[PDB]
């Protein structure tokens, strides 16, 4: 009931951590926008999200819109207002993370990478974030970052700008939109089990070793940032804004 | 619902924030052992909460535990067990700030200061954290610090590093009591309630308010609930974007 | 004295931070790639510079690079190369910082700061460590961040994640140059005078309620800068590689 | 030299950091006034550095002071005063760092460690920020603290809460003392050696060694100069990456 009759938009939620975001928000009370990438496989498991959601009763629309087209935000918002009546809560979850080593980083894959974790996810809080304050009702914006927006990564000289980019996006925006009551804060996940880490996890000896650097003593799974995600989008967390929440298990500060 | 069945001890429960923070680990269902530092300030605060907790038909008893005593933990511990027969929760709230300038700074001070704000926590929390693991069941621990682990203060140059070092704590004590299930959190609220003055501190905070005692209750509830189960060694900001707003 | 022998690429070092921190390194015997932006302004600045160099015995030249451009870090390795024989300290300090408000931002310009202040600096980056890998005696790179990096700023939605992607890019950057001897670190200004916000300090009641706010009861100055680059890029950040240095008279810490 | 004609105090001057700071103070021309601990290898230390710093035609001075003893920050002002005139800088090092578990910790053992690296700083710091203002000239400080500012350790529960409290200290000290131009801040060590093991430390550092007592005397003396005359507040990782490198 955190999330009664709230529109919530969630941004690449066919899998992984958004799909299972999105349906502890419709498990919330809420009616769930289900943004994915506009291919084959994100419509097969935004629809398949759908199914589920429905099933115990809740209410769910699949939107296509590719991230990096900068157009996605204002058609998110669109068909959010159409079908539901407005823009209350964004999710911003949609990111690759394509690993590659530096000195030889092709450019396309770099300019790929921004566009799509920073440039698309600036755009798509400003069509939601607009909305929001038309509304006069305040609203909440989530947007999943990351662990590595804190430290770094040798294959990912591309990817963690962005992560850090994206919590540093929403301390600027909870200042611009702290006086229409919208707040603005970031998850970072830890080492989360998901469609990215398939190759590596079948490997039973790097799992160890990765399993091993995690206090708690396993990987994350994406229900694990469901709960965070819809406590900061709570009443919960109505003086929260501004503000980041590692969810990694205690990785961050295992210093071996 | 968060805490059904739980047992919560919160260390300075009888005014401000760890008040809130007690009567809604009682509403969402937990038994509440409500710690103050024995004054007759504290213990009539630890009463009147309660009474209240008890009208609502919560479970709820009083201890008496100064946090410069670093014997406190083990009393509260052994209350909450003889009590309810558990400790799953452990919420350290209890603290001083007498502000004070530092050039003269005497020694009393500082180290009451200290002495309350980190010595008696860490004991405190080695108590929890003991019958946590014996018991084998896991158990949540959140430490108030504040917004100063982060930055500095003029006047709290003996008041700063106890919030940082809580926060630390933190930090290493997750590690510690990982593989037990324990997990270790602090939040960080921000200015919690001159009128010139008041609506000068108002004026830096994004979400144009101050803070009440209860915008720290869902905050730490959260932490200490399956909605963070895998959330520990973390920091939360609870500050209305009052760190962010650099101007 | 502290960089002989050395040849430092300092991009954006027309006016301001940079200019400071390229005309220090010289006086410290080292030999001076200046970069701007090929302006008519910037070709001039970067000139005097050189004049000024060469008036008290030390070694440079001027090079117009447009970081916008993605192809100038290539042509700035290659400009210091044939001129100097090597690239052994790299300063990324070109940026901008256009204040506009969130909600009706254009695209176009958050598309040039972004492409200024962190895309062409991360190819800045790699055209000058691919040199320094292929030299083998290691190098150091040290990116001009900001205290942005870590707040935010109502008026920097578009700027202050270009901050915090380059603090990130230079933490991965330790990592993945590690092996190499290639040292990479960032400097964290506070509020500097210069013509990046000289229409804020072109008012007296602005100018000192902004000091009031730093302990050190001044605004920053571009040789402000100008020792810590030094320190970083030399033998006395021996075990330095992936950190942040605060220079802000304390206006971080200073809690208001 | 960045160092002519100022007068340096460094606690646990004897041996590691302390030792190297020291010397490198006096080879940068600063009088040094080399702090220990009064043991019996620690005034041995202390003494054949002094005669090391006079041998390259150095000025240093041996004062035993137990950082534990709140007394000790005025008798090493007051040994810098009569010996050399003036108190300039202040490298506050001494610490320890004994490594144990949480749930056993003896309370003896917390108390040495915080009243050692954390509270007899505290005053060590006033003693010296009283002087620099009485002269009027401004000042330095810096406070040897580490990456366990920042992150956890399971058997440093004790441990890493002092030395973030050291970084707190800097950040409120920094504007309690910037009018008066005294500039405060930190350093961060990494894994500073003072073998199957061994191997496996190196390979999480990107630089690919551990870390040496001279690799933290130019960050120290850099923060002592006038080359950060505008750097007061901060924390510099002196770490070769190892803080960065996650896994
Ligand atoms: N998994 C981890 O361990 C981990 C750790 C730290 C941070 N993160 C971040 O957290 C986010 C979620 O990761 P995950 O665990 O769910 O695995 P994931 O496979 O990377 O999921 C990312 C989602 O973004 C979508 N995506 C890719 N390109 C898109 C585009 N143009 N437009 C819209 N969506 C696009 C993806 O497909 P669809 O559009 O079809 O949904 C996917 O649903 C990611 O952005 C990741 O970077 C993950
Ligand atoms: N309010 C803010 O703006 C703010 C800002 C930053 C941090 N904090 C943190 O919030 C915590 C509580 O502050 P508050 O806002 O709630 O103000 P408060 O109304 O004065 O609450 C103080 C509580 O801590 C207890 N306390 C103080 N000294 C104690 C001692 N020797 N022994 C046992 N208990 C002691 C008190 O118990 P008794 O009732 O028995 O006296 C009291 O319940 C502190 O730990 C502080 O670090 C608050
Ligand atoms: N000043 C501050 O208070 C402050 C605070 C925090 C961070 N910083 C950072 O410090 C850096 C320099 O700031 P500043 O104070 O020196 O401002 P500035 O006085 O305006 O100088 C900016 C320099 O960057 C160059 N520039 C702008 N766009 C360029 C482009 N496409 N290509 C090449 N060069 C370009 C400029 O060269 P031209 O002459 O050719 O235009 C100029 O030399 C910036 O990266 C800024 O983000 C400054
Ligand atoms: N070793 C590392 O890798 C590392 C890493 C990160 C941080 N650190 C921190 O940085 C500091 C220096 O590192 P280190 O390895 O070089 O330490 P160390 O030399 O091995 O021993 C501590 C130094 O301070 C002195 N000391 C201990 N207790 C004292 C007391 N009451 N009063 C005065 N002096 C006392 C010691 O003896 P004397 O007084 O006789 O000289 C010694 O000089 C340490 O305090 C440590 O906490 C060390």
């Amino acid at each position: 009931s955190l999330l009664i009759d709230k529109t919530v938009i969630v941004t690449g939620a066919s899998r992984g951590i958004g799909r299972a975001a999105a349906r502890e928000c419709a498990r919330q009370g809420a009616r769930v926008v289900i943004g994915h990438s506009g291919s084959d496989e994100g419509r097969a498991g935004a629809l398949s999200l759908a199914e589920e959601i429905a099933a115990f009763g809740g209410t769910a629309i699949a939107v296509g819109a590719d991230a990096a087209d900068l157009d996605s935000g204002e058609k998110l918002v669109a068909a959010a207002v159409e079908a539901f009546g407005s823009v209350d809560v964004l999710v911003n979850n949609a990111g690759i993370c394509p690993f590659h080593s530096f000195l030889d980083m092709p450019r396309e894959l770099y300019l790929k990478t921004v566009g799509t974790n920073l440039n698309g996810a600036y755009f798509t809080v400003q069509a939601a974030a607009r909305r929001m304050k038309e509304q006069g009702r305040g609203g909440a914006i989530i947007a999943v970052s990351s662990i590595s927006a804190l430290v770094g990564g040798a294959m990912q000289t591309h990817y963690t700008p962005t992560k850090a980019g994206l919590l540093s996006l929403m301390q600027s925006c909870a200042i611009a939109l702290g006086p229409y009551g919208i707040r603005c804060n970031a998850v970072l996940p830890g080492t989360i089990a998901t469609d990215i880490n398939k190759e590596d996890l079948s490997d039973l000896e790097k799992r160890e070793r990765m399993t091993s650097r995690v206090p708690l003593g396993r990987l994350g799974e994406p229900d694990d940032l469901a709960g965070p995600i819809v406590f900061l989008a709570s009443d919960m967390a109505r003086y929260v804004t501004g503000a980041s929440l590692l969810v990694d298990g205690g990785l961050f500060v295992n210093l071996q």
